[PDB]
C-alpha cells in the first residue's frame, strides 16, 4: 500500500516489499520417467502419500486471481502433452511452461571459462593449498568439451540428481513474472514481475493475503530442535532479476560444481545481505518467508 515498511537485520534498516494477491505462483515439475504415467495422463506425481498434482490443483481453486505456473522439462509423450493443454483449458489460471519453450541463454557461461579461471585461480594459488584433484579434474574437463556442448546451462540438462531442477528453477525465478510473459500465458506489469516459487508438496489451505518480504526475497526456513535452516521449497521474489539470485547465478559462473541450491540461492541471498560470525538462526528468522497457509502433506 501507500508507505514502505522497513525491518533491521544487524541493525541496518532493509525496505519490506508487498507481494499482492495477485503476484503469480510457480510450481515445478521435472521428469526422468516419463514412462511410468499413463499416455495420456498429466505427468505428475498424485497419490495419497504424494498428491503433487492435487496440491498445484488446491492452489489454483483457492487462488482464482492468481496465475500458476507448472514449470516442466523431460521427454514427455504427446499424449502427456495433451492432458497439460487439459488441465490448462479446465482451469485457466494454470499455465503449463515448458523449459524447451524457454530461452535461458542471457545466464549462460561457457564451461571453458569456468574451467580456465578457477585453474587460474588455483594454479596462481599462493602455496601449495591447491586442491591437487580438483586441478587435474579441470584440465581433464577443460579438454574434453564437445563443439555445441561447452554450455553450463547445457550441462546441467545431463545433471543426473536434483541440479537439473535446481538450477533452472533459480533462472525460472530470474525470469520471475517475465516467465508468464515470455511464454505467452498472461490473461502483467512492466513493474509488478514478481513471483512464488513452491515445491508441490506445499499445499494452501487458503487464501494467501499479502505478503511483506525483505529487501524483495524470502525463502523456506525450516526449524527442528530450535535449530533453523533455509530450504529450497519456497522461494519469493519482488521482480526479475533480483539481485539475490544474481548474487547466486554470480557464484554458479565462478565456482567450480557450484551447488544451484546452496550456492545460487543460500550463498546469494546471503551474499547480498553481506552475512557472516552472526546468528544463521537470528538471519533465517529474518529471511523466512512468512505465510502460516502452506503445509506440507506430511502435516495433521
Amino acid at each position: 500500500n501507500r508507505d514502505i515498511q522497513f525491518t533491521s537485520f544487524n541493525g541496518k534498516d532493509y525496505p519490506l516489499c508487498f507481494l499482492d494477491e495477485k503476484t503469480p505462483l510457480l510450481f515445478q515439475w521435472f521428469e526422468r520417467n516419463p514412462a511410468r504415467f499413463g499416455k495420456n495422463d498429466i505427468p505428475i506425481i498424485n497419490t495419497e502419500k504424494n498428491p503433487y498434482l492435487n496440491n498445484i490443483i488446491k492452489a489454483a481453486t483457492i487462488e482464482k486471481e492468481r496465475l500458476i505456473g507448472i514449470f516442466v522439462d523431460g521427454d514427455f509423450f504427446p499424449g502427456q502433452k495433451d492432458a497439460f493443454s487439459k488441465l490448462e483449458y479446465d482451469y485457466e489460471n494454470i499455465k503449463v511452461i515448458y523449459r524447451n519453450d524457454i530461452d535461458f541463454s542471457m545466464y549462460d557461461k561457457k564451461l571453458s571459462e569456468i574451467y580456465m579461471e578457477n585453474i587460474s585461480k588455483q594454479e596462481s594459488m599462493p602455496e601449495e593449498k591447491r586442491d591437487c584433484h580438483l586441478l587435474q579434474l579441470l584440465k581433464k574437463e577443460l579438454s574434453d568439451i564437445q563443439e555445441g556442448n561447452d554450455s553450463l546451462i547445457k550441462s546441467y540438462l545431463l545433471d543426473k540428481g536434483h541440479g537439473w531442477a535446481d538450477f533452472y528453477r533459480n533462472m525460472a525465478m530470474l525470469k520471475a513474472g517475465q516467465l508468464f510473459l515470455e511464454a505467452d500465458k498472461v490473461g502483467d506489469l512492466s513493474t509488478n514481475s514478481g513471483c512464488i516459487y513452491l515445491d508441490a508438496d506445499m499445499i494452501i489451505t487458503e487464501k494467501l493475503g499479502g505478503i511483506y518480504i525483505p529487501d524483495g526475497i524470502a525463502v523456506h526456513v525450516e526449524r527442528i530442535d530450535g535449530r533453523a535452516s533455509m530450504e529450497n521449497g519456497i522461494i519469493a521474489v519482488d521482480r526479475n532479476n533480483h539481485p539475490a539470485l544474481l548474487a547466486g547465478l554470480e557464484i554458479m559462473h565462478t565456482k567450480f560444481d557450484a551447488d544451484p541450491y546452496s550456492d545460487g540461492v543460500c550463498n546469494g541471498i546471503r551474499k547480498h545481505f553481506n552475512y557472516s560470525n552472526e546468528d544463521y538462526n537470528s538471519f533465517c528468522d529474518f529471511i523466512e518467508f512468512k505465510h502460516d497457509n502452506i503445509i506440507m502433506n506430511t502435516s495433521q
